[PDB]
């Protein structure tokens, strides 16, 4: 027999975990169109060098790469931003801005699971804050179209700029995006250790609030005045009880320049349940002639699951389907499949019976695939221009009033 | 600059092509949906081993693989169906049947095009031909939806038995598979020098009906009375206009067993619009205890975009969304953004104007994104309660009459 599991690391989806996919996806497809956001998609299969940033990143350490039979170095993308940014420089002039572009790639990696499913959300050629808002605020609304509240999960929101300022106003600017790697990854000594290869960036993550950190660097350092502006908007769009302050927030990713922020389950069970910022350098630094501004996140298809999970949240919502059409007998085939056109022609989805099977077998069968209406096609009613129909969650019924 | 241009032979897929791309799909879905499919996925990447059917196969030969860090030989997929199978395999006894699962994968291939998007339609345990009659006529339903009509296109329909009766009527029952992958290929010359590692060959797949197939193999013959089934029930659909036979279609996949059909222009300027068939002993091959009958078909996403190009079927469709609501200036932010989460709490799709900027761009902003509607937000009419609305595709609105 062949091997009936999947590649390690990779997941099946038959149809039953399909439609739970399917269902987390309509959310994220939903929440973009809500938000006016457009869809674009990229090859999975990108050039290796697109992801050579050299800051010690974890994503690009995981990265599931190889080298074609033509000699050419290349990867599954381990994330999608570099693959924007190639799509945005590519357009560069000719692009409309601002510009927000969505997608939901499978994202790689080599080392647990191998591949996951990422919803990513973008503003590209907005300057202030407003960008932030509105990302900050599409996750939300995604988790709580998921049937979550503020009860449940929060989003934590920092700027990196703070960190930057107590880096630049102590000892050079060239190194802002590993320190924050490795912050990132707070075992205080290990952390520690990774950071002689300092009081300042430890007392600083530790700051509890906007007001403590305004004290140490001025209520207006560029920083606080984002921030102010970040809470005053989401509280105006109502989501106020959904955000909140972290210093400790950085996040993993080097090119992050501003607002960060990352989702969190409020009984501390599980890792962020999605992560994004501010990456306005990110474009310089792929050769665009003009600076180009960008924020967005990624919002992963697994923890999430998790806390729905965990929450009662994922009922299984069976296979349905509007009608099973059901031939008397074989003879009655033709008459039957006339009546399939008609229904699906009316825009229902119906199923008629392939195989040979007694009636009441067909009935059985319309009940498990979830029929909501058997309709049996039989000669006596046939010749009366009549189906017979029976709801399922039989009374005669002329062709032309079945639809 | 970093390389702007996808990895070779892999397409990108910016909003204006994803919403080409999303018009398409959404039919698969739709007719999928109509037909009372389920959908399913699996992991692009699968074991090499999966696809081993020695039988010279050019999908097969044509294979993108790999070995991993691991020493695992890797392949991402050539197609769905032994995906399918392992999948089906792996339920065996558990899996309802009949069962109808389908799927729209990303498939790749090594030499031009290296990946293309396939909708992949399968029927599961259904023995009689009423399976690829539904088949036939889902690739049907789905190209009329595109605005196709029986002028534009056809599918060519046989059955492989006939050639095995030939095969087997003359000289060994081992190697009908690599015949057919041959004899698929018709370079007269070439093809001849192949089957040479036959004049009944060639003579059967020039007879030009079913009732000149019925003289060579009796009036029933088993492919001659499934045909006739098959004519008389998509004839009994009402698609009888877009089927018809074809001796010389074999398809070039070793595992098809018994009808097999192919999608055309009736121009003759375009490949294959999609291509199936009925493969009964596939899962027998897997290591499967008991037979499980299949049928199936896959339609690229590819040659069908030319076709309807070609027939002036793929208007550009520009973006739209319901709402863009207008601060007048920055003052008005605040309760700007509280009228856009009543827009979209009401199932709108809604913009706000991110960035600073004057009145008249904004509006013009609207209209290049599409928006049925500006809501602009000025302090006058907001101590009033209201707002000013302008249709595009401006009076002033009470903020709940706005929804
Ligand atoms: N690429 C980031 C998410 C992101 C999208 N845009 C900006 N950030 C990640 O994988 O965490
Ligand atoms: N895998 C086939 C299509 C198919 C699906 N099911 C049966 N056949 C192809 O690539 O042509
Ligand atoms: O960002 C972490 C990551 C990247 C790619 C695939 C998976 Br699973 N996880
Ligand atoms: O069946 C031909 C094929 C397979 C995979 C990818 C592409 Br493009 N074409």
């Amino acid at each position: 027999m062949v091997e009936t599991e999947p590649v390690q690391g990779c997941r099946d989806f038959p149809p039953e975990a399909m439609r739970c996919r399917r269902h987390l996806f309509d959310v994220f497809h939903a929440t973009a169109k809500t938000f006016g956001f457009e869809e674009y998609d990229a090859p999975v299969l990108e050039s290796e060098e697109l992801y050579i940033r050299k800051a010690g990143e974890e994503i690009t350490e995981q990265m599931f790469n190889f080298i074609t039979k033509g000699g050419h170095r290349v990867a599954l993308r381990p994330e999608m931003t570099p693959s924007l940014a190639r799509l945005l420089l590519g357009k560069g002039r000719s692009l409309l801005l601002p510009a927000k572009w969505y997608s939901i790639p499978q994202c790689w990696r080599y080392e647990r699971r191998r591949e996951h499913y990422q919803w990513n959300m973008d503003i590209v050629g907005v300057k202030s804050v407003s960008a932030e808002v509105e990302l900050v605020c599409a996750a939300c609304w995604a988790m709580r179209s998921l049937g979550l509240s503020s009860k449940d999960v929060g989003i934590k929101v920092n700027s990196r700029k703070v960190l930057q300022t107590v880096v630049e106003q102590a000892g050079t600017s060239d190194k802002f995006a590993p320190v924050c790697v490795i912050v990132d990854k707070m075992p205080r000594e290990e952390v520690e250790a990774q950071l002689a290869v300092v009081d300042a960036i430890t007392t600083t993550l530790s700051l509890k609030s906007i007001d403590e950190i305004a004290q140490r660097v001025g209520e207006e350092h560029e920083a606080v005045k984002e921030l102010r502006q970040f809470f005053e908007q989401v509280e105006a769009y109502g989501y106020g009880d959904w955000v909140l302050f972290d210093a400790s927030v950085v996040r993993g990713l080097a090119y992050y320049t501003g607002i960060v922020f990352e989702g969190f389950d409020r009984e501390g069970k599980f890792r962020a349940l999605c992560g994004g910022g501010r990456y306005d350098n990110l474009l310089t630094t792929y050769g665009s002639p003009t600076p180009i501004p960008c924020a967005g996140f990624g919002f992963g298809d697994c923890v999430i699951v998790e806390l729905l999970q965990e929450k009662r949240l994922l009922p299984d919502i069976p296979h349905v389907v509007d009608d099973v059409v059901i031939p008397f007998d074989e003879s009655m085939r033709p008459h039957a499949l006339a009546v399939l056109r008609r229904l699906r022609d009316a825009g229902r989805s119906a199923d008629i019976i392939l195989d040979k099977k007694k009636v009441v077998q067909a009935f059985n069968y319309a009940d498990r695939v979830g029929a909501v209406r058997a309709v049996l096609v039989a000669p006596e009613e046939w010749e009366r221009g009549e189906v017979q129909v029976k709801m399922l969650r039989g009374f005669a019924v002329p062709l032309d009033r079945l639809v």
